[PDB]
């Protein structure tokens, strides 16, 4: 099973105008957990390893499918897939595989953990991860966090994700983070979400609310935090439009001149997640590759997660923004089976 | 007078190898406060304004000289230079003039004020200003800050720079910030500083200390203590020892070891010691990236750096970006505002 369910929340699956985002990985038809499990086990037989075999499976499956496979191979072999892969591979390739065979929420929880363990605080990572989680997902990550602490020899009974953040963070930025982590953003019931393709988004937004919020903001303090962080992407988009109609300045522009530092970065990320997502995440990717190695984790984490949501859309944005395919940028920044893996997540298959 | 003295601390004046940094503005020989003050006053006569007149004086003077001008004008005319300039100019040119005729510490204090006032925290500005102050200067800035609060209708008796930062800041970053603001970095007596040209910097550094520090770092306020408290000279040596001992640079180590604003600050303090011209060159570039603004960071940096190492920064910029700083600035700015920036860089009209 997966603490994230068969899919990521549907709330991530539609652009502002209600159109479906395009992923690079969809649920497999005929998906056989056992079949893939057997195929993986086979591929580790012998003194060496069939990297490509392994890649063509794991990087062509969803988190849920991957998890089913883990669960399958664990009973079909009384062995631990995570362990068997770790001992059959190494270097950058092993890293990516570990990121891949871990249930998404635990994956994120670990990176949150490393973002805060250490001197200083990797705000960029907190902003990047938290921006992309909705209430239920946020809760599963917080649970998984507790497990990471246990997993890393923490005898501290009461230590929690919020515990770590509070100590780690302060000011407007802290408040805004805690809000997201509090997991109390406006919800849209699964039924309403599912019906978006049919009834549109007019169905799940509110012009009265959007107007009030716009007027509220222009008068700008938890006011901006409340609107930007709580409103659904769909609600936020509408609020953005109304705000420009009413004031002739965009909500983005407004947020930028009115806020500073990490607080600003967070707000802008949350807003853009709603109204300019493809470009937002494209830039994040670009930034994970800027200079050298190494923001390897951000790169893996983004490709792995976004692949089952909107990676294709992000890819198109990337090429149109930077003049080069995401594929090529990735190819130029990485190598080995690690590179191959990233390419397959993007949809490029080999052998 | 100036709360910063006739000059910035000499501790800013020499590169790691003891070589003098090159400014674009040096103390004027024959400098006559009154003469300049009369020339400025004449320049504002009539319904209009002789901008260039004003520019070629104020952007051609040190903070100290500018401040003596202010003080001269105030008695030679029973008028207020700041005010007279403000009412005779507007837009971006007025902005720059205001930044120019303010005593340096007050100017920085105002910026630190704006970096913290508002939602969030302009950390970039905190890092940029604090990185460039030494103990005495830091103290003058904190006193100027108290005045800025008064100046802005604050009846709060005990409110202070430290006060505002603590509220504004947390974690390893806060602690490092407070150290610098606490103004408790290793000092180098004026005598010892002045003697650098003669005795070198071997005189004012310590290999034993540097070695212990490198060993200490390779193994938490340990990093803060070394990066923030050591003089640029000591830090440079510690940098080199560290690479000999470990085969990785101190910078590389700091970067893999620390995250976020804490990292940013450490890196900036280190680079201010070992890679300064590039550091500030990139800061300048950043102030121009995208659009207008960060107009304040640009004028703050050119105005302050001009009397210390702006020429060295210019050379770095050209070699890093392939364009002269002068042309980058020319391309991003306009009007008497642009002309002013150009003159600080040494281009006369
Ligand atoms: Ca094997
Ligand atoms: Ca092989
Ligand atoms: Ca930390
Ligand atoms: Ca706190
Ligand atoms: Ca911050
Ligand atoms: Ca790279
Ligand atoms: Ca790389
Ligand atoms: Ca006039
Ligand atoms: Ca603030
Ligand atoms: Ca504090
Ligand atoms: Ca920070
Ligand atoms: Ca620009
Ligand atoms: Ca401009």
């Amino acid at each position: 099973i997966s603490e994230f369910g068969i899919t990521r929340s549907l709330i991530h699956s539609f652009d502002p105008h209600g159109k479906h985002y395009r992923p690079t990985i969809k649920p497999t038809t005929g998906f056989s957990a056992s079949a893939d499990a057997e195929r993986l086990h086979r591929s580790m037989k012998g003194p060496g390893t069939n990297e490509l075999a392994i890649i063509n499976i794991l990087a062509r499956r969803t988190n849920y499918e991957r998890q089913e496979i883990c669960q399958s191979y664990k009973s079909l072999y009384k062995q631990d897939l995570k362990d068997d892969l770790k001992s059959d591979t190494s270097g950058d390739f092993r890293k990516v595989l570990c990121q891949l065979i871990v249930d998404t929420p635990y994956m994120l929880a670990k990176s949150l953990y490393y973002a805060m363990k250490g001197l200083g605080t990797n705000d960029r990572v907190l902003i990047e991860i938290f921006t992309t989680l909705w209430n239920d997902e946020m809760k599963a990550v917080a649970d998984a966090y507790k497990q990471v602490l246990k997993d890393k020899g923490s005898e501290e009974s009461e230590r929690s994700l919020v515990t770590d953040m509070k100590k780690e963070t302060c000011g407007d930025y802290e408040y805004a983070l805690l809000s997201l982590v509090q997991a109390e953003r406006d919800d849209i019931p699964i039924l309403q979400l599912k019906a978006i393709p049919d009834k549109g988004v007019n169905s799940i937004i509110n012009h009265e609310l959007a107007e009030a919020d716009a007027k509220d903001l222009y008068a700008s303090e938890r006011r901006i935090t409340r609107v930007i962080c709580n409103r659904t992407p769909y609600q936020l988009y509408l609020t953005s439009e109304i705000y420009f109609k009413m004031y002739g300045k965009t909500l983005l522009e407004h947020i930028e001149s009115e806020t500073s530092g990490d607080y600003r970065k967070l707000l802008v990320a949350v807003l853009r997640y709603a109204i300019d997502r493809p470009s937002l995440i494209a830039e994040w990717l670009h930034d994970s590759m800027a200079g050298l190695g190494t923001k390897d984790y951000a790169l893996m984490r983004l490709l792995i997660t976004r692949s089952e949501i909107d990676l294709q859309d992000i890819m198109d944005a990337y090429e149109s923004i930077y003049g080069k395919s995401l594929l090529n940028a990735v190819k130029d920044d990485t190598s080995g089976d690690y590179r191959r893996t990233l390419c397959v997540l993007m949809g490029e298959i080999y052998n």
